[PDB]
DNA sequence: CCGACGGCGCATCAGC
DNA sequence: GCTGATGCGCC
DNA sequence: GTCGG
């Protein structure tokens, strides 16, 4: 990646800001800046260049000037340095410990994956099976196994009702060689925004992928979004694969191209995506792209018949999936 | 300057 | 119990 | 931290 020491500089001060600074905005300030120095198809040369991009300001010109001459950023150095904000950062790699979790648990002396080895039952749920496959869930998912997975996912669902249709989203969507986890997009004709004719329709997909072994743990669980964990059989003598983090998502079936379009990502094409929408007059979520009344409140649903419909609205070409890994 | 910055599901908790 | 705030997660 | 009015 041309400019990789650069956005490595600016995701980690985005950590930084987010985990231990606790100021949401700036960290989403850095993943902007670092976003739009990843596709910039030049090798940077001065932060004033950088400047020019949307997203980078003054400040980050100035650490890019800085990181250019000396291969480093004090600020970071610093940051390093400091055991309070190291313990917070590292115990937020947990899923479930977020910044405020984790400064409580330092506050209490448990800032190792000792101490919170021992001190489970300090722990929620989700921390706790967080913990259980630490390790794991820092493994990408090599795209030849995202495959494997669509294929046991697809045909269970297929088992349970023929008339499911589940989707495989996020990077895999965009395609992407590799993939942090599996997020699947469910639909069902009983369940659309003007009635809930069936209930379980969530529940029956998950009993289903846990009585193949497919679906190991639950983070979390309700009516229309699945937190979990999931697994690759493996064959006869050969080491098991790592455990997944799997996401599943139950949209209204006429909801399914904003669903689709929420859910292939990138978060950061997201949230440029909706903030255009914001400018050019609408506000666009999961389930649908209103308009913006004089006032300032969203008015009743434009119709959407594709993923296309919605770019049109907000005066976009369209992107494919693959050129939307912001 | 300075208000806005994407939008929302589930878990947990305070207050009634 | 409920509602509203907040934490944490997803893209 | 950066943008736009
Ligand atoms: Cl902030
Ligand atoms: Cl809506
Ligand atoms: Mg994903
Ligand atoms: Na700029
Ligand atoms: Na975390
Ligand atoms: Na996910
Ligand atoms: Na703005």
């Amino acid at each position: 990646t041309l400019n990789g020491g650069i956005t490595d500089m600016l995701t980690e001060l985005a950590n930084f800001e987010k985990n231990v600074s606790q100021a949401i905005h700036k960290y989403n300030a850095y993943r902007k800046a670092a976003s739009v120095i990843a596709k910039y198809p030049h090798k940077i040369k001065s932060g004033a260049e950088a400047k020019k991009l949307p997203g980078v300001g003054t400040k980050i010109a100035e650490k890019i000037d800085e990181f250019l001459a000396t291969g480093k950023l004090r600020k970071l150095e610093k940051i390093r340095q400091d055991d309070t904000s190291s313990s917070i950062n590292f115990l937020t790699r947990v899923s479930g410990i977020g910044p405020s979790a984790a400064r409580k648990f330092v506050d209490e002396g448990i800032k190792t994956l000792e101490d919170l080895r021992k001190n489970e039952d300090k722990l929620n749920h989700h921390q706790r099976i967080g913990l259980k496959y630490f390790g794991d869930f820092e493994k990408r998912i090599p795209r030849e196994e995202m495959l494997q997975m669509q294929d046991i996912v697809l045909n269970e669902v297929k088992k349970v009702d023929s008339e499911y249709i589940a989707t495989v989203c996020g990077s895999f969507r965009r395609g992407a060689e590799s993939s942090g986890d599996m997020d699947v997009l469910l639909t069902h004709p009983s369940f659309t925004s003007e009635s809930t004719k069936q209930p379980k329709l969530l529940h029956q997909v998950v009993e289903q992928l846990q009585k193949v072994h497919f679906i190991t743990d639950t983070l979390s669980k309700g009516e229309t979004k699945f937190m979990g964990v999931c697994q690759l059989p493996s064959k006869n003598d050969e080491k098991e694969y790592p455990h997944r983090r799997i996401d599943i998502r139950l949209i209204p079936k006429d909801q399914y191209y904003c669903g689709v379009l929420y859910f292939t990502g990138s978060d950061i094409f997201n949230k440029n995506m909706r903030a255009h929408a914001l400018e050019k007059g609408f506000t666009i979520n999961e389930y649908t792209i209103r308009p913006l009344g004089v006032t300032g409140v969203a008015g009743e649903p434009l119709p959407v018949d594709s993923e296309k419909d919605i770019f049109d609205y907000i005066q976009w070409k369209y992107r494919e999936p693959k050129d939307r890994s912001e």
